[PDB]
């Protein structure tokens, strides 16, 4: 999945569309069932098209910079800047990823704001927290989560961000994705 | 997937576990992008194990009837009865399904209550609305939704309930599931 610099992406022809998305996350000192460390909580959402993705959407560059556009397309009813920028990937779409660490209290505030948003029940069908832990059965939690259906680029963006923000070791991300994919294969083999 | 009567399920040995779940839904006169009829909204949720399911959980029959247990395990921070019962299926677990039509306003109230619940961010990671429409590309909406990962029995329960409550024609449910499964197959073929 080709990476491109923000400033080079901005020079692409008018035939290129730009999407901007935000990964909002918080340290989570919670312990599921009092024994499984949650470590972090990340917000994703169910989109109108039945896929999981990050808050955000397409930015009309006739009106807005990437950052000004981002803040207007989050749909969370709620100021991200270049300081929050992570990377851009070619998917004729360039997908721009931003990330911001909040307190867990602030992350909950976003969830509350979201349910009261104007976009709730239209383009956004509900927020979900990503489980980053893996249960003893080696599938419950993050591997199962990664076996859901994601909008183009979002799954790759999630895994990229977890790595580069030092939220999970690369080895554990590789394992979780392998477990997810094996699960999908086995499930499809039962059906076919 | 074997069906069993409620009263026969109640006679099963102590080696059988019982789960009770609720499908809360409302008529939705909304039109996505002003052209796609939404028809109904149904609530599901992201569980702690990274799978989509209905609100509910295991009922300890040493303490509660199926109905008394159901109302205590919803996790929505909020009275379902035998009148709301739909069916029971053998999955060593019997999965009991209940359903209740609310106003859209009441359905939104449940979403608000849920984000403020004691279980939010523990066993429940967020509610989502099911998109029952299909976009012009024949995958956006319900087929994509059905391509997510579901906890045992939930996907079958959803499709069963949509049929028997006359919310979607059987032909359209069959089509949506076929589209979902073909999508999963094609996606897995790209990876392998
Ligand atoms: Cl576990
Ligand atoms: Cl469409």
């Amino acid at each position: 999945l080709k990476q491109i610099s923000r400033v080079e992406a901005m020079r692409l022809g008018p035939g290129w569309s730009h999407s901007c998305h935000a990964m909002l996350y918080a340290a989570n000192p919670g312990q599921l069932f009092g024994r499984i460390p949650m470590r972090f909580s990340v917000l994703m959402q169910m989109r109108f098209d039945g896929l999981l993705g990050f808050p955000g959407g397409f930015v009309d560059r006739r009106f807005w910079s990437l950052e000004d556009g981002l803040n207007r397309v989050l749909g969370l009813g709620l100021r991200l800047t270049e300081a929050d920028y992570l990377s851009s990937h070619l998917t004729r779409v360039v997908a721009h990823l931003y990330a911001r660490q909040l307190t867990l209290e602030q992350l909950h505030a976003v969830e509350i704001s979201a349910v009261h948003s104007r976009d709730h029940g239209l383009e956004v069908l509900g927020l979900v927290r990503v489980p980053l832990y893996t249960q003893k059965d080696r599938v419950g939690g993050f591997p199962n989560f990664l076996s859901n259906a994601f909008v183009s680029t979002a799954k790759c963006q999630l895994l990229f961000a977890l790595k580069v923000l030092n939220m999970m070791p690369e080895e554990k991300l590789v394992e979780a994705l392998a477990a997810a994919t094996e699960k999908q294969k086995k499930a499809l083999e039962k059906l076919l």
